């Protein structure tokens, strides 16, 4: 439930028998012989696991420095890591004999995941998503309609992620008896932190061998982008006991940090409790979550998850931030060098990892989680770059 | 360079010199081991070979006949097959010591896959294009320009396909000491024909080796959308010497054979030289103009090994309408939570037709060629 003083189940008592029969599920099913075998199948068949470990050759050799990896969840079917935890999540669901999905999305990114889940279960799936979310992204919510969920508008609140939590949650409370609550990163409650970590873990395990394969060693340093937490737990918790790796999270710094305009909930942010975790979060004076801002649509959740507060407090991982500007120059250098289009979420980690390998030996190794690629993102870089 | 009565060379005397080049240079690199050493290593850890074959448990539940599987090349790089072929190619012009990749497109995917090879070996990207397709397909012509690829758009005629395959041909003809030309379908003068077929192989020989784990048996039918051919030549390929296995290729029937405004070259096509190949061309022998909602169908001819296997009957060749691939694009996503190209979408509805009147013992493999992310615009206008 803790990681460290992180974490917790901040909940109305109307939550706790929902929360304690998903723990209870969760903890009879992880190991289960034919839940482990159901979900490696949808992994390997349905989603393309395992992804690639690329050697960005072309990229490492124009900086001079380290050499830089890219784990390709940018591969996994409907193009970003948030499928991993979307199959996981619906099959457990379905074990518990649930026959509805619900989730929260903000960017549309889980929301079409967990519709695409759905649909491969033969789920019905509800999305909440607030009103400026559904205004923002068109074009995920009609990816969500195309595989057979339902959007529900949220109109309460700020209009966006957090209050779409909020109004999943209340429907939870009415209807957790079929319906499973999907969340789309390592937040909420326990026990979804740990859930969403253990379904990501997949993307470590795979880059552990891989690079071991590769190069004969492990890494000198992860990077990955930090929204609310899911890709980076997921490619930093199977060398978490390798003390050698050095771990690094990249936030989105947005207009600057000086500027107010960013999502760096870490860097900049204080202790917490919102959606039902004891976090790091952006609020204002009033302890009200305060507006966010980033260019990558992923990264503007004003909280992190508690698994990474912890991270950084006892010092076993490092996280720092990049520019809206800097992830955009990453994004465009990426597609021109070495011919893949990243997510605007990866171009971050993307972006930092360019910054650092440029500091390092060229013996020394960087792999980067390229948690997805950026099809979703063309109509905001036309529109922002040109 | 001929498969029965089609196929052939049929260029100015200027182009024999290079096409004799590429085939030798073909000739020494296709069984050398430092050149499938790299192919395979950038098929594995850029491109994301292989793709998995995926069992469609809900449609083939619901439709009740025949297992329906998808051979899932909407997951290789870029969300096409034609990734494989792009990558080929242009390996292969980098053996020859060229610098700079030329080609045509229609609707931008043979663009894009080509544009993103020629990204990771580094060399120069020019891709020819009607200016009425630049119009029609801003996405894939943005997706170009980020890749570091130039779009030049052809404004000479009718400014579409046909514009593009002529500026590009004269380009070749000034350039190919330095320029591979890299044509993104079974078409053209030989070799490539043979070529591509080959550089799709890869599809087939994983299918092969992935149904029979998953299944013991070969399949009773292989399923495949087809344009110029590719994706349906790369599946089919290694299953030609199988007599069991029927394939069947789709082609775009667009509004109605009758209609007049369908791609559907081998089944109302007649015989004739274009692209430097004889072959099934939509002609008046002008060439007449073509219309799929599937973009990638929209080319006028077909691939002259298509042709030989209808003329043998080793493969049969039918139609799908607009109306059938866009419930069939709905369908998939709706029931197995795949949004496919509506390319692949005409292969997707033939197959759910077929399955219907099949054994539940017997097994289709649908070629899922892409991924349907590219089409979402053109989906929300017409649907
Ligand atoms: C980043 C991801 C997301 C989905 N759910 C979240 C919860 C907390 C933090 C982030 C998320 C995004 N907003 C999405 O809906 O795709
Ligand atoms: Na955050
Ligand atoms: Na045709």
């Amino acid at each position: 439930m803790w990681f460290g003083e992180f974490g917790g189940q901040y909940v109305p008592e109307t939550l706790i028998e929902p929360l304690k029969e998903l723990e209870k599920a969760y903890k009879r099913f992880k190991d289960d012989e034919e839940f482990n075998r159901q979900l490696n199948y949808y992994l390997k068949t349905w989603a393309g696991r395992p992804t690639p470990l690329y050697y960005a050759k072309r990229l490492t050799e124009k900086i001079g420095g380290a050499k830089i990896y890219l784990k390709r969840e940018d591969l996994v079917h409907g193009g970003a890591h948030k499928t991993n935890n979307a199959i996981g999540q619906a099959l457990l669901a379905k074990f518990m004999g649930k026959t509805r999905l619900i989730a929260e999305t903000g960017a549309g990114q889980h929301g079409v995941a967990t519709a695409m889940a759905g649909a491969l279960l033969g789920m019905k799936v509800d999305i909440y998503m607030g009103a400026e979310d559904v205004e923002r992204q068109k074009m995920n919510v009609f990816r969500m309609k195309l595989l057979g969920a339902n959007v529900i508008p949220v109109n309460s609140g700020s209009r966006t992620l957090k209050d779409a939590i909020n109004e999943a949650l209340r429907d939870w409370v009415a209807t957790f008896e079929y319906t499973h609550y999907l969340i789309g990163s390592v937040v909420g409650p326990h026990p979804y932190p740990t859930i969403v970590r253990d379904f990501q873990s997949v993307i470590g395990r795979e880059a552990k061998a891989q690079i071991l394969e590769a190069e004969g060693q492990l890494p000198d340093v992860i990077v990955a982008c930090v929204g609310g937490g899911s890709n980076a737990m997921g490619i930093f918790y199977p060398f978490v006991n390798d003390k050698k790796v050095k771990l690094v999270g990249v936030e989105a710094g947005g207009k600057g940090l000086e500027s107010g305009k960013h999502s760096a909930s870490l860097n900049a942010g204080q202790v917490g409790v919102f959606h039902g975790m004891l976090s790091y979060f952006l609020q204002d004076e009033e302890g009200q979550i305060k507006p966010t801002h980033s260019i990558a649509p992923g990264l503007d959740y004003p909280g992190v998850g508690p698994e990474h507060a912890y991270l950084k407090k006892i010092q076993r991982a490092e996280y720092v931030t990049v520019t809206d500007e800097e992830a955009l120059k990453a994004f465009h250098e990426l597609s021109r060098t070495e011919g893949i289009i990243p997510a605007l979420e990866s171009a971050h980690a993307v972006a930092y990892a360019m910054k650092l390998a440029k500091e390092m030996s060229r013996d020394e190794i960087i792999i980067v989680n390229l948690s997805g690629r950026g099809d979703k993102d063309l109509d905001i870089v036309l529109k922002v770059s040109g």
